[PDB]
Protein backbone atom coordinates (compact mmCIF):
# COMPACT_ATOMS: atom_id res chain seq x y z
CA UNK A 1 0.00 0.00 0.00
CA UNK A 2 1.04 3.54 0.74
CA UNK A 3 4.67 3.87 2.00
CA UNK A 4 5.76 6.58 4.62
CA UNK A 5 8.36 9.01 2.79
CA UNK A 6 10.97 11.11 4.24
CA UNK A 7 12.25 14.08 2.22
CA UNK A 8 15.55 15.57 2.81
CA UNK A 9 16.61 19.50 2.23
CA UNK A 10 18.99 22.58 3.03
CA UNK A 11 16.89 25.93 2.21
CA UNK A 12 20.85 27.21 1.26
CA UNK A 13 21.39 24.28 -1.38
CA UNK A 14 19.82 26.75 -4.09
CA UNK A 15 22.82 29.30 -3.56
CA UNK A 16 25.30 27.21 -4.54
CA UNK A 17 26.27 28.71 -7.86
CA UNK A 18 28.86 27.14 -10.87
CA UNK A 19 29.31 30.10 -12.10
CA UNK A 20 28.73 32.34 -15.83
CA UNK A 21 27.78 29.56 -18.77
CA UNK A 22 27.92 26.43 -16.30
CA UNK A 23 24.71 24.31 -17.01
CA UNK A 24 24.54 23.04 -13.61
CA UNK A 25 22.24 24.82 -11.31
CA UNK A 26 21.34 24.31 -8.22
CA UNK A 27 18.68 26.54 -8.13
CA UNK A 28 16.60 23.71 -9.90
CA UNK A 29 16.32 22.11 -6.53
CA UNK A 30 14.67 24.89 -4.83
CA UNK A 31 12.42 25.35 -7.71
CA UNK A 32 11.83 21.88 -7.55
CA UNK A 33 11.06 22.25 -3.47
CA UNK A 34 8.75 25.49 -4.16
CA UNK A 35 6.49 23.86 -6.71
CA UNK A 36 5.99 20.62 -4.43
CA UNK A 37 5.80 22.63 -1.27
CA UNK A 38 2.72 25.08 -3.57
CA UNK A 39 0.74 21.59 -4.55
CA UNK A 40 0.81 20.58 -0.71
CA UNK A 41 2.83 17.44 -0.76
CA UNK A 42 4.40 18.48 2.58
CA UNK A 43 1.17 17.11 4.67
CA UNK A 44 1.86 13.74 4.26
CA UNK A 45 5.68 13.86 3.87
CA UNK A 46 8.21 14.24 7.17
CA UNK A 47 10.94 16.97 6.13
CA UNK A 48 14.53 16.76 7.38
CA UNK A 49 17.75 19.40 7.07
CA UNK A 50 20.40 17.06 5.87
CA UNK A 51 23.78 17.27 8.69
CA UNK A 52 26.82 18.45 6.66
CA UNK A 53 28.52 15.14 5.92
CA UNK A 54 32.23 15.34 7.25
CA UNK A 55 35.62 15.17 5.58
CA UNK A 56 35.77 11.58 7.90
CA UNK A 57 32.56 10.28 6.62
CA UNK A 58 33.40 11.31 2.77
CA UNK A 59 36.52 9.50 3.26
CA UNK A 60 34.74 6.00 3.90
CA UNK A 61 35.26 5.83 0.10
CA UNK A 62 37.42 8.90 -1.36
CA UNK A 63 40.80 9.58 -0.59
CA UNK A 64 41.82 11.46 2.30
CA UNK A 65 44.10 13.52 -0.20
CA UNK A 66 41.24 14.29 -2.57
CA UNK A 67 39.22 15.39 0.44
CA UNK A 68 41.71 17.46 2.74
CA UNK A 69 42.15 19.18 -1.35
CA UNK A 70 38.29 19.91 -1.39
CA UNK A 71 37.65 21.25 2.11
CA UNK A 72 41.46 23.79 1.13
CA UNK A 73 40.54 24.96 -2.06
CA UNK A 74 38.85 28.39 -3.34
CA UNK A 75 38.40 30.91 -5.92
CA UNK A 76 40.84 33.16 -4.08
CA UNK A 77 43.45 31.08 -3.56
CA UNK A 78 43.46 28.32 -6.67
CA UNK A 79 46.38 30.22 -8.13
CA UNK A 80 48.10 28.14 -5.65
CA UNK A 81 46.67 24.71 -6.18
CA UNK A 82 47.24 24.21 -10.06
CA UNK A 83 49.36 21.34 -9.53
CA UNK A 84 46.19 19.77 -7.20
CA UNK A 85 43.78 20.69 -9.82
CA UNK A 86 45.26 19.28 -12.59
CA UNK A 87 45.57 15.75 -10.84
CA UNK A 88 41.88 15.52 -9.31
CA UNK A 89 40.30 17.55 -12.31
CA UNK A 90 38.90 20.62 -11.30
CA UNK A 91 38.33 23.09 -13.65
CA UNK A 92 36.12 24.03 -16.23
CA UNK A 93 33.31 20.79 -15.97
CA UNK A 94 33.89 21.00 -12.32
CA UNK A 95 35.10 24.50 -10.90
CA UNK A 96 35.90 25.83 -8.18
CA UNK A 97 33.00 28.03 -6.98
CA UNK A 98 32.29 29.67 -3.41
CA UNK A 99 30.95 26.99 -1.07
CA UNK A 100 32.06 24.23 -2.99
CA UNK A 101 32.75 22.00 0.06
CA UNK A 102 29.47 22.79 2.01
CA UNK A 103 27.38 22.30 -0.91
CA UNK A 104 29.41 18.64 -1.60
CA UNK A 105 28.24 18.13 2.48
CA UNK A 106 24.72 19.11 2.20
CA UNK A 107 24.13 17.02 -0.97
CA UNK A 108 25.96 14.01 0.41
CA UNK A 109 24.39 14.57 3.78
CA UNK A 110 20.82 14.00 2.43
CA UNK A 111 21.74 10.80 0.90
CA UNK A 112 23.78 9.53 3.91
CA UNK A 113 20.77 10.20 6.56
CA UNK A 114 18.09 8.56 3.75
CA UNK A 115 20.23 5.61 3.96
CA UNK A 116 20.71 5.69 7.88
CA UNK A 117 16.55 6.24 7.97
CA UNK A 118 16.08 3.53 5.87
CA UNK A 119 18.60 0.93 7.75
CA UNK A 120 16.54 1.86 10.94
CA UNK A 121 13.68 0.76 9.33
CA UNK A 122 11.89 4.44 10.28
CA UNK A 123 10.86 4.70 6.53
CA UNK A 124 10.51 2.92 3.23
CA UNK A 125 11.38 5.63 1.39
CA UNK A 126 14.19 8.59 1.32
CA UNK A 127 14.03 11.05 -0.86
CA UNK A 128 17.20 13.63 -1.83
CA UNK A 129 16.80 15.88 -4.68
CA UNK A 130 20.36 17.36 -4.36
CA UNK A 131 21.69 14.04 -4.46
CA UNK A 132 22.47 11.31 -7.70
CA UNK A 133 26.47 13.15 -8.17
CA UNK A 134 27.60 9.81 -10.36
CA UNK A 135 30.20 10.85 -12.06
CA UNK A 136 32.44 11.38 -9.10
CA UNK A 137 35.92 9.08 -8.60
CA UNK A 138 37.93 8.13 -5.34
CA UNK A 139 40.02 10.65 -6.23
CA UNK A 140 38.59 12.69 -8.94
CA UNK A 141 36.12 15.13 -10.02
CA UNK A 142 34.53 14.48 -13.45
CA UNK A 143 31.44 15.81 -14.65
CA UNK A 144 29.93 18.03 -12.82
CA UNK A 145 30.51 15.94 -9.65
CA UNK A 146 32.75 16.18 -6.32
CA UNK A 147 31.50 13.71 -4.32
CA UNK A 148 29.85 10.75 -4.53
CA UNK A 149 26.81 11.08 -2.37
CA UNK A 150 25.81 7.42 -4.13
CA UNK A 151 28.88 5.41 -3.51
CA UNK A 152 28.58 6.94 0.21
CA UNK A 153 24.98 6.03 0.69
CA UNK A 154 25.59 2.33 -0.54
CA UNK A 155 28.35 1.96 1.30
CA UNK A 156 25.78 2.57 5.09
CA UNK A 157 23.11 0.74 2.72
CA UNK A 158 25.73 -2.35 3.05
CA UNK A 159 25.35 -2.16 6.72
CA UNK A 160 23.04 -3.83 7.11
CA UNK A 161 21.89 -5.13 3.47
CA UNK A 162 23.77 -7.93 1.87
CA UNK A 163 22.79 -6.84 -1.66
CA UNK A 164 22.19 -3.46 -2.91
CA UNK A 165 20.49 -2.56 -6.27
CA UNK A 166 21.48 0.15 -7.81
CA UNK A 167 19.71 1.75 -10.92
CA UNK A 168 20.51 4.91 -12.93
CA UNK A 169 18.07 6.49 -15.37
CA UNK A 170 19.91 9.75 -15.89
CA UNK A 171 21.24 9.89 -19.87
CA UNK A 172 24.86 10.08 -19.37
CA UNK A 173 26.28 6.26 -17.73
CA UNK A 174 26.77 5.76 -13.98
CA UNK A 175 30.46 5.36 -14.53
CA UNK A 176 31.43 6.62 -10.51
CA UNK A 177 28.96 4.39 -9.03
CA UNK A 178 29.94 1.42 -11.67
CA UNK A 179 33.71 1.96 -11.25
CA UNK A 180 33.18 1.80 -7.11
CA UNK A 181 31.61 -1.76 -7.00
CA UNK A 182 32.79 -3.33 -10.63
CA UNK A 183 34.50 -6.30 -8.53
CA UNK A 184 31.96 -7.00 -5.66
CA UNK A 185 28.94 -8.99 -5.69
CA UNK A 186 27.29 -7.13 -2.57
CA UNK A 187 25.88 -4.31 -5.47
CA UNK A 188 24.53 -5.02 -8.87
CA UNK A 189 24.73 -1.42 -10.89
CA UNK A 190 21.76 -1.22 -13.96
CA UNK A 191 22.37 2.06 -15.86
CA UNK A 192 20.41 3.21 -18.87
CA UNK A 193 22.40 5.61 -20.83
CA UNK A 194 22.63 7.51 -24.67
CA UNK A 195 25.99 5.50 -25.53
CA UNK A 196 27.89 6.69 -28.97
CA UNK A 197 30.18 10.04 -28.65
CA UNK A 198 28.75 10.92 -25.62
CA UNK A 199 29.80 11.61 -22.07
CA UNK A 200 31.27 10.02 -20.27
CA UNK A 201 32.22 7.50 -23.14
CA UNK A 202 31.79 4.49 -21.08
CA UNK A 203 28.95 2.03 -20.48
CA UNK A 204 29.04 -0.20 -23.50
CA UNK A 205 26.59 -3.59 -23.65
CA UNK A 206 29.93 -5.59 -23.43
CA UNK A 207 31.36 -4.05 -19.76
CA UNK A 208 29.65 -6.59 -17.15
CA UNK A 209 31.76 -6.25 -14.30
CA UNK A 210 35.13 -8.18 -13.15
CA UNK A 211 36.11 -10.89 -10.82
CA UNK A 212 33.44 -11.29 -8.25
CA UNK A 213 31.55 -8.91 -9.84
CA UNK A 214 31.17 -10.56 -13.60
CA UNK A 215 27.51 -9.91 -14.55
CA UNK A 216 26.79 -7.20 -11.66
CA UNK A 217 26.79 -4.44 -13.69
CA UNK A 218 24.34 -3.95 -16.33
CA UNK A 219 24.76 -1.51 -19.01
CA UNK A 220 21.93 -0.51 -21.57
CA UNK A 221 23.34 1.60 -24.50
CA UNK A 222 20.65 3.47 -26.06
CA UNK A 223 20.45 6.08 -29.07
CA UNK A 224 19.07 9.94 -29.87
CA UNK A 225 15.16 10.21 -29.13
CA UNK A 226 14.15 7.25 -27.25
CA UNK A 227 10.42 7.90 -26.26
CA UNK A 228 8.19 6.83 -23.57
CA UNK A 229 6.69 3.94 -25.31
CA UNK A 230 10.50 2.26 -26.11
CA UNK A 231 11.89 3.00 -22.34
CA UNK A 232 8.41 1.37 -20.91
CA UNK A 233 9.26 -1.78 -23.47
CA UNK A 234 12.64 -2.41 -21.77
CA UNK A 235 12.36 -0.49 -18.21
CA UNK A 236 10.02 -2.91 -16.50
CA UNK A 237 11.56 -6.52 -17.98
CA UNK A 238 14.92 -6.04 -17.21
CA UNK A 239 14.14 -4.40 -13.64
CA UNK A 240 11.87 -7.35 -13.06
CA UNK A 241 14.73 -10.09 -14.11
CA UNK A 242 17.23 -7.86 -11.95
CA UNK A 243 14.40 -8.28 -9.30
CA UNK A 244 14.32 -11.98 -9.57
CA UNK A 245 18.09 -13.21 -9.87
CA UNK A 246 19.75 -10.56 -7.62
CA UNK A 247 16.79 -10.96 -5.31
CA UNK A 248 18.37 -7.13 -3.46
CA UNK A 249 17.13 -5.85 0.21
CA UNK A 250 17.43 -2.30 -0.68
CA UNK A 251 17.64 0.00 -3.82
CA UNK A 252 18.82 3.45 -4.95
CA UNK A 253 17.19 4.66 -7.54
CA UNK A 254 19.30 7.89 -9.31
CA UNK A 255 16.59 10.09 -11.17
CA UNK A 256 18.57 12.32 -13.07
CA UNK A 257 16.09 14.04 -15.25
CA UNK A 258 18.29 14.94 -18.44
CA UNK A 259 16.47 12.12 -19.99
CA UNK A 260 13.32 14.38 -20.32
CA UNK A 261 12.34 15.39 -23.66
CA UNK A 262 13.68 19.51 -24.51
CA UNK A 263 17.17 18.87 -21.90
CA UNK A 264 19.79 21.18 -22.67
CA UNK A 265 22.58 18.46 -22.84
CA UNK A 266 20.44 15.41 -23.29
CA UNK A 267 19.33 13.81 -26.68
CA UNK A 268 16.22 11.82 -25.19
CA UNK A 269 12.37 12.31 -25.98
CA UNK A 270 11.23 10.89 -22.62
CA UNK A 271 8.11 13.23 -20.80
CA UNK A 272 7.43 13.59 -17.19
CA UNK A 273 5.32 10.37 -17.10
CA UNK A 274 7.34 8.30 -18.88
CA UNK A 275 10.20 9.48 -16.70
CA UNK A 276 8.18 8.33 -13.21
CA UNK A 277 7.06 5.22 -14.74
CA UNK A 278 10.66 3.96 -13.82
CA UNK A 279 9.72 5.31 -9.94
CA UNK A 280 6.57 3.27 -10.33
CA UNK A 281 7.95 0.22 -11.50
CA UNK A 282 10.83 0.05 -9.07
CA UNK A 283 8.04 1.11 -6.18
CA UNK A 284 5.99 -1.98 -7.10
CA UNK A 285 9.08 -3.99 -5.65
CA UNK A 286 8.19 -2.94 -1.71
CA UNK A 287 11.88 -2.77 -0.94
CA UNK A 288 13.56 0.34 1.10
CA UNK A 289 14.52 2.87 -1.44
CA UNK A 290 16.60 5.88 -1.53
CA UNK A 291 15.45 7.97 -4.58
CA UNK A 292 17.89 10.67 -5.67
CA UNK A 293 18.70 13.54 -8.30
CA UNK A 294 20.78 13.76 -10.93
CA UNK A 295 21.54 15.47 -14.45
CA UNK A 296 18.88 17.91 -15.78
CA UNK A 297 19.26 21.02 -17.56
CA UNK A 298 16.51 22.56 -18.55
CA UNK A 299 15.34 23.34 -15.10
CA UNK A 300 11.54 24.25 -15.31
CA UNK A 301 11.49 20.34 -16.61
CA UNK A 302 13.61 19.26 -13.73
CA UNK A 303 10.89 20.64 -11.12
CA UNK A 304 8.13 19.03 -13.14
CA UNK A 305 9.77 15.96 -12.70
CA UNK A 306 10.88 15.47 -9.77
CA UNK A 307 7.94 17.36 -8.10
CA UNK A 308 6.01 14.34 -10.01
CA UNK A 309 8.43 11.77 -8.61
CA UNK A 310 7.72 12.97 -5.53
CA UNK A 311 3.96 12.72 -5.83
CA UNK A 312 4.38 8.99 -6.96
CA UNK A 313 6.24 7.99 -4.01
CA UNK A 314 3.56 9.55 -1.81
CA UNK A 315 0.88 7.71 -4.25
CA UNK A 316 -0.78 11.56 -4.50
CA UNK A 317 -2.41 12.55 -7.47
CA UNK A 318 -1.74 15.80 -8.60
CA UNK A 319 -3.14 18.01 -11.01
CA UNK A 320 -1.83 19.23 -14.11
CA UNK A 321 -2.42 22.74 -13.55
CA UNK A 322 0.76 24.21 -11.84
CA UNK A 323 -0.14 26.10 -8.60
CA UNK A 324 0.44 29.49 -8.35
CA UNK A 325 4.74 29.44 -6.82
CA UNK A 326 7.63 31.49 -6.47
CA UNK A 327 8.99 30.67 -9.73
CA UNK A 328 5.85 30.59 -12.01
CA UNK A 329 6.88 33.01 -14.38
CA UNK A 330 9.66 30.18 -16.05
CA UNK A 331 7.08 27.17 -16.28
CA UNK A 332 4.73 29.52 -19.31
CA UNK A 333 3.72 29.71 -21.85
CA UNK A 334 1.14 26.81 -20.83
CA UNK A 335 1.86 26.34 -16.90
CA UNK A 336 1.12 22.54 -17.21
CA UNK A 337 2.96 20.50 -15.23
CA UNK A 338 3.00 17.76 -17.91
CA UNK A 339 5.21 18.06 -20.88
CA UNK A 340 4.73 17.31 -24.46
CA UNK A 341 7.45 15.19 -26.55
CA UNK A 342 9.21 16.80 -29.33
CA UNK A 343 8.72 15.72 -33.35
CA UNK A 344 12.79 14.05 -32.97
CA UNK A 345 13.72 10.93 -34.78
CA UNK A 346 14.01 7.70 -32.48
CA UNK A 347 16.90 6.17 -33.56
CA UNK A 348 16.54 3.40 -31.35
CA UNK A 349 14.17 1.21 -33.39
CA UNK A 350 11.90 -1.69 -31.66
CA UNK A 351 14.48 -4.51 -33.06
CA UNK A 352 17.44 -2.85 -31.61
CA UNK A 353 15.38 -2.67 -28.22
CA UNK A 354 14.66 -6.33 -28.46
CA UNK A 355 18.18 -7.05 -29.36
CA UNK A 356 20.31 -5.45 -26.74
CA UNK A 357 17.11 -6.49 -23.74
CA UNK A 358 18.08 -10.30 -25.39
CA UNK A 359 21.68 -9.78 -24.68
CA UNK A 360 20.89 -8.13 -21.34
CA UNK A 361 19.04 -11.49 -20.38
CA UNK A 362 21.82 -13.75 -21.61
CA UNK A 363 24.24 -12.10 -18.93
CA UNK A 364 21.93 -12.54 -16.27
CA UNK A 365 21.22 -16.12 -16.92
CA UNK A 366 24.64 -16.25 -15.20
CA UNK A 367 23.80 -15.34 -12.28
CA UNK A 368 23.58 -17.96 -9.26
C1 LIG B 1 25.21 15.41 -12.84
C2 LIG B 1 25.28 14.12 -13.66
C3 LIG B 1 25.38 14.33 -15.17
O1 LIG B 1 24.20 14.92 -15.66
O2 LIG B 1 25.52 13.02 -15.68
C4 LIG B 1 26.58 15.20 -15.54
C5 LIG B 1 26.78 15.48 -17.03
C6 LIG B 1 28.19 16.01 -17.29
C7 LIG B 1 28.49 16.55 -18.69
C8 LIG B 1 29.96 16.94 -18.88
C9 LIG B 1 30.35 17.44 -20.27
N1 LIG B 1 31.79 17.41 -20.44
C10 LIG B 1 32.35 17.18 -21.63
O3 LIG B 1 31.70 16.96 -22.65
C11 LIG B 1 33.87 17.22 -21.64
C12 LIG B 1 34.66 16.93 -22.91
C13 LIG B 1 34.56 18.32 -22.41
C14 LIG B 1 33.75 19.35 -23.20
C15 LIG B 1 33.39 20.56 -22.35
N2 LIG B 1 34.60 21.21 -21.76
C16 LIG B 1 34.23 22.39 -20.93
C17 LIG B 1 35.40 20.22 -20.97
C18 LIG B 1 35.79 19.01 -21.81
C19 LIG B 1 29.89 18.85 -20.47
N3 LIG B 1 30.44 19.97 -19.90
C20 LIG B 1 29.71 21.05 -20.32
C21 LIG B 1 30.00 22.45 -19.92
C22 LIG B 1 29.44 23.51 -20.62
C23 LIG B 1 29.70 24.82 -20.25
C24 LIG B 1 30.51 25.04 -19.17
F1 LIG B 1 30.75 26.32 -18.79
C25 LIG B 1 31.09 24.02 -18.46
C26 LIG B 1 30.83 22.72 -18.84
N4 LIG B 1 28.73 20.68 -21.13
C27 LIG B 1 28.83 19.31 -21.23
C28 LIG B 1 27.90 18.51 -21.97
N5 LIG B 1 27.16 17.84 -22.53
CA1 LIG C 1 22.31 6.23 -16.59
CA1 LIG D 1 28.99 -4.59 -9.24
ZN1 LIG E 1 23.37 13.37 -16.86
Amino acid sequence: GKKKVCYYYDGDIGNYYYGQGHPMKPHRIRMTHNLLLNYGLYRKMEIYRPHKATAEEMTKYHSDEYIKFLRSIRPDNMSEYSKQMQRFNVGEDCPVFDGLFEFCQLSTGGSVAGAVKLNRQQTDMAVNWAGGLHHAKKSEASGFCYVNDIVLAILELLKYHQRVLYIDIDIHHGDGVEEAFYTTDRVMTVSFHKYGEYFPGTGDLRDIGAGKGKYYAVNFPMRDGIDDESYGQIFKPIISKVMEMYQPSAVVLQCGADSLSGDRLGCFNLTVKGHAKCVEVVKTFNLPLLMLGGGGYTIRNVARCWTYETAVALDCEIPNELPYNDYFEYFGPDFKLHISPSNMTNQNTPEYMEKIKQRLFENLRMLP
